[PDB]
């Protein structure tokens, strides 16, 4: 049983549900490799999932317990697979989300809405579930985390999915000077959906049409009315120069590409939503190199010295452009949580879960904040990451 | 299947064969990831030969009748005497390659240019204290740094052995104030109230510096004062905002790590401290700011004038920022060897690039390569990275206490 300890304030545990981690890492007595970012198994694996169920309404050992494990048992042997019960699903998508180890807004994993749309037929279909789903979600702007399952995987049928890696994001234009117009992680799907029929803009904020697939068929194009995105300019309370560069960003984090496993079955396409925390979009989207890179602009308009990287020029900008960010989202009334008061929020979730399944997965390497780590307290505090499930998890592309 | 490392930023991949090779197990496992833990005869002479051709491989002689004549000639060595002993070359070679392993470094770019100094004949406490003057002296040079250390008497079967209780030659004591506050570096309570029992007459300052602690083989540790003259220490100020040095805040210009146990070919040396300089961050993030260190940040947020009053005005950010500004700012002044974490992590990247090219490989521990402040503004933040245990090595070992 691994200790877990905390160097700020001292205290100690024994991460006891490790020992249950369901399936194996890339760790290695040899070599540890954390920081990298990539039939009757499905019987054990969904009796196990039954048995989490009947055990979180405690009926643990009931009769309705052990007929859903012959009813299951019994829909396998006869079609390779099995249907779960409205109750079940809804429970497996916040067991999913709970056992996260990347995500640092866990405290609010029992406040998930569910759609249940495992009776979806077509693309068509496919999207006025997104939307409504939008809708919900952003909710004018109080943001509600939310989650769509779509029909699951099935012996001797394609998979539904969606190409996008978010429901919301911004194209990536590669003009020729080598630059990029727009999101540079987005190059690759704003071209897929070019190929796919779709003509172009040519801004650096154009929220990018739907690529959505139904089972066998090709993907179909689809444009997410403006009225349905809601946006935030970016500007800043004292920068007054800053509203001018005519920046902004999208309210709805919402992940579209990952896989939904539950019981042993699996849901290609099941998009989830919460709301953002600052550093992601300030820090991340906006100051990773690669990504719309706009420190240095933003730094020399902050008429400081970038000759010397000692001046620490860099951090200064990027602390501006956080704050920014959290200004802006503020001002106009929509979600969002700084690196901060999120950090603490996990801090607290961490407990909870000790004093509830006695440990909890996480991977220190994207639970700590892309700016000011040791200022948080999830910094000074060591992690146990495994796999349990249910789980969400990635998948490679469609195409 | 060689571990496959991409770096985000620019899409480069590499393969690290070099893990294959590692000496020692790590406390992961494929059932879960313990990567952010903190503290993670025949054996000797399989240690010992592996060593020798390291060596030997070094000087390109791998081979050679020289080569062969060493290895038997340790070999009868411990057949003999159950240990053996190893040539000054070696002792040199050694001490490089375990701090090229140092999984934990950021500075490793540096590590050819290390400088070793022998002390394997000190007999005694009082020579250890001397030893250890010359190196803060030689090391210091008046504030142009110089990687060095200084390797005393290996552990030896039947007899005691050297340690520093101290765990850095240079630290500031810490006094458990009577209501729960401490006065001075929190860090160094114990090693402070240690001092204090062994016969110190202690200080009340919050920059006091400690007495060493030494110990000679199965004798209870002396007490040495080190002469003012001889630790240099930087006032810190920062460039704009002229009421920061008014705080009267200062630290110390040498990083001397001595309570690790340096090991070379099964061969372990409990006493061998080694110096470098610092990284911005570690002083003014980690020591000042951390709320069970010195931890300033509120003060300076105040006299920032900022508004303390909710987080998402991250005056923590700004706070600590500008005193990271101080430090920089401060050495530069003094004429004192420091390096930031977009220079270190900088050199480091290329560190990496040398290393692919020598080994196929490079130990890297991410949570410790990446600075505790503006990490993504670094670029080890996008690089992945391997970790895995190589000798010879640093490690931890428990105090002598
Ligand atoms: C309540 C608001 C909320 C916040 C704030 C939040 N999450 Fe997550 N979150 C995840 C998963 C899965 C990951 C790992 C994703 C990855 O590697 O990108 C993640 C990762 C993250 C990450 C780090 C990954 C990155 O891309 O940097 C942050 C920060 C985060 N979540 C914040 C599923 C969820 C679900 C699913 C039902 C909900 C709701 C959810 N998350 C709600 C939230
Ligand atoms: C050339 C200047 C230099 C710089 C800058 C430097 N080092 Fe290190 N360094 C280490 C070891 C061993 C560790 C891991 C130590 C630990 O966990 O305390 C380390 C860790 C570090 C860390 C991270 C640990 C922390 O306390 O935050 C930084 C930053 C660092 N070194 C910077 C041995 C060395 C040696 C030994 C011959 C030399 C010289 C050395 N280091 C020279 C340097
Ligand atoms: C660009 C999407 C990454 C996303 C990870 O997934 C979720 C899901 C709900 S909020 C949230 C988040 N804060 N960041
Ligand atoms: C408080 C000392 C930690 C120390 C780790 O060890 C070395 C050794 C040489 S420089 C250096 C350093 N930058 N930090
Ligand atoms: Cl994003
Ligand atoms: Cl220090
Ligand atoms: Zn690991």
């Amino acid at each position: 049983f691994p200790r877990v300890k905390n160097w700020e304030v001292g205290s100690i545990t024994y991460d006891t549900l490790s020992a249950q981690a369901q399936q194996d890492g890339p760790c290695t007595p040899r070599r540890c490799l954390g920081s990298l970012v990539f039939p009757e198994q499905l019987l054990s694996q969904a009796r196990d999932f039954i048995n989490q169920y009947y055990s979180s309404i405690k009926r643990s050992g009931s009769q309705a317990h052990e007929q859903r494990l012959q009813e299951v048992e019994a829909e396998v042997a006869a079609t390779g697979t099995y249907q779960l019960r409205e109750s079940e699903l809804v429970f497996g998508a916040k067991q999913a989300w709970r056992n996260a180890p990347r995500c640092v807004g866990r405290i609010q994993w029992g406040k998930l809405q569910v759609f249940d749309a495992r009776d979806c037929r077509s693309a068509q279909e496919m999207f006025t579930y997104i939307c409504n789903h939008i809708k919900y979600a952003t909710n004018r702007g109080n943001l509600r985390s939310a989650i769509t399952v779509f029909p699951q995987r099935c012996p001797g049928r394609g998979d539904f999915r969606i190409w996008n890696s978010q429901l919301v994001r911004y194209a990536g234009y590669r003009q020729q000077d080598g630059s990029v117009r727009g999101d540079p992680a987005n190059v690759e799907i704003t071209e897929l959906c070019i190929q796919h029929g779709w003509t172009p803009g040519n801004g650096r904020f154009d929220v990018l049409p739907l690529l959505l697939q139904a089972p066998d068929e090709p993907p179909e194009l689809f444009l997410l009315p403006p009225e349905l995105v809601l946006e935030v300019p970016l500007e800043h309370p004292t920068l007054e120069w800053f509203a001018a560069l005519g920046l902004r960003w999208y309210a709805l984090p919402a992940v579209s590409n990952m896989l939904l496993e539950i019981g042993g079955l699996e849901f290609p396409a099941a998009p989830f939503s919460g709301w953002y925390m600052s550093t992601e979009i300030g820090t991340r989207n906006l100051c990773d190199p690669h990504r719309y890179n706009i420190l240095e602009d933003v730094a020399v308009c902050m008429d400081l010295d970038t000759r010397t990287t000692s001046s620490l020029w860099k951090d200064k900008a990027a602390v501006e452009i956080n704050v920014a960010v959290l200004h802006s989202y503020q001002l106009a009334k929509v979600t969002i949580v700084d690196h901060h008061a999120a950090t603490a929020s996990f801090m607290k979730h961490l407990e909870n879960e000790q004093k509830a399944r006695g440990g909890c997965p996480a991977d220190w390497a994207w639970i700590v904040p892309p700016i000011s780590g040791s200022l948080t307290p999830v910094f000074h505090q060591e992690m146990v990451n495994y796999f349990l499930s249910p789980a969400f998890r990635y998948q490679p592309d469609p195409w």
